[PDB]
């Protein structure tokens, strides 16, 4: 019964969309942000913050805000890329019996699922309020790359939310049905890149008109699951240490706290300077010792934030051409090209795709919302808000 929503588990941030009829709406939360990070913390007195109430809380309460949950889904605790993060990440990752990779917090060992489940609820209690009756019923959203492994764990954490997940659909298939919305009429091949705040996707996808149906295809996908915005946030903040070193003598990096508040404010400088060419960053009492206080001033422009990256937007390239190789097309051959993520908003990345096939990419695609609001047309689909639509193999 009630509305199908359609849920964007992101790494770093997650989102609800619905149908209202043709109209796909994307619903804001109970802090008022369509968005909401992906952010999970166990408090002192008991309580589980998600979002931004988590976020806020993290610098008092590292152990037990937990993050990039979507990193170690699925995954077997010597997984590569468990292994890296167990050295990173100021929370506790363990061995399950069983050898899957797991969290303790409190003393209290946890499943991913069950972590995830907790953003998974946020978002069912969002649409519950916005529409004033139970939601039983997702879609929910996994990059192309997941494994059965990872799909079932995904589903996993729906289930142990309340839901019922109805379908499992890729995350380029779904901005490509945001997409499909308002598009052309008839035959469109399209290149769906997206780059999020974890991973790279290069997608292409062919959407035709035949027998009364739009059917949906993917021609081609390649990626890159160690190029993401939290890397671009990476250079930043190594940029932001050194600096600080060579002015006043002192390494950071052995401080926890000053490196978790670098790294807000490298994000947070970051995404200013994809709308300005110059900003500051200023963190006062980042560190003391005898001889004093210790405040960090340091501006950032532009050109220096391209000149950090500009080795990890190139990265995003070799896959295009690749994509295009395995699907038979050359440039010429795409219709259109969708940028999906935040981190597409930087203006250095809109240029090189621009640069790349020759034309500049859709402008009435949200690529922070698409992802969610093909969730949800497709899950009008399943229920008939939306007629007429088909997957192929
Ligand atoms: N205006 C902006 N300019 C540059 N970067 C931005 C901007 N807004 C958000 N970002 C970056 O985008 C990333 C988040 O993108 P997004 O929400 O698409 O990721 P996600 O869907 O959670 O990740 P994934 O798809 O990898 O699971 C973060 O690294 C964030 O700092
Ligand atoms: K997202
Ligand atoms: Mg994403
Ligand atoms: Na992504």
């Amino acid at each position: 019964s009630g509305k199908i929503i359609g849920i964007d588990l992101g790494t770093t941030n997650s989102c609800v969309a619905i149908m209202d009829g043709t109209t796909p709406r994307v619903l804001e939360n109970a802090e008022g942000d369509r968005t909401t990070p992906s952010i999970i913390a166990y408090t002192q007195d008991g309580e589980t913050l998600v979002g931004q109430p988590a976020k806020r809380q993290a610098v008092t309460n590292p152990q037990n805000t937990l993050f990039a949950i979507k990193r170690l889904i699925g995954r077997r605790f010597q997984d590569e890329e468990v292994q890296r993060d167990v050295s990173i990440m100021p929370f506790k990752i363990i061995a399950a019996d069983n050898g899957d990779a797991w969290v303790e917090v409190k003393g209290q060992k946890m499943a991913p699922p069950q972590i995830s489940a907790e953003v998974l609820k946020k978002m069912k209690k969002t649409a519950e309020d916005y529409l004033g009756e139970p939601v039983t019923e997702a879609v929910i959203t996994v990059p192309a790359y997941f494994n059965d492994a990872q799909r079932q764990a995904t589903k996993d954490a729906g289930r142990i939310a309340g839901l019922e997940v109805k379908r499992i659909i890729n995350e380029p298939t779904a901005a490509a049905l945001a997409y499909g919305l308002d598009k052309g009429t008839g035959n469109r091949t399209i290149a769906v890149y997206d780059l999020g705040g974890g991973a790279f996707d290069i997608s292409i996808i062919e959407i035709d008109e035949v027998d009364g149906e739009k059917t949906f295809e993917v021609l081609a996908t390649n990626g890159d699951t160690h190029l993401g915005g939290e890397d671009f946030d990476s250079r930043l903040i190594n940029y932001l240490v050194e600096e600080f070193k060579k002015d006043q003598g002192i390494d950071l990096r052995n401080d926890p706290l000053a490196m978790q508040r670098l790294k807000e404010a490298a994000e947070k400088a970051k995404i200013e300077l994809s709308s300005a060419q110059q900003t500051d960053v200023n963190l006062p009492y980042i560190t003391a010792d005898a001889t004093g206080p210790k405040h960090m001033n340091i501006k950032v422009t532009r050109a220096k934030l391209e000149s950090l990256v500009e080795d990890l937007v190139n990265r995003s390239i070799e896959p295009l051409k690749v994509a295009l190789q395995d699907a038979g097309l050359s440039v010429s051959d795409i219709d259109d090209v969708i940028l999906v993520g935040g981190q597409t908003r930087m203006p250095m990345v809109q240029k090189k795709v621009a640069e790349f096939f020759g034309k500049e990419p859709r402008k009435d695609v949200n690529p922070d919302e698409a992802v969610a609001i093909g969730a949800a047309v497709q899950g009008g689909v399943l229920t008939g808000d939306v007629k007429d639509v088909l997957l192929l193999d």
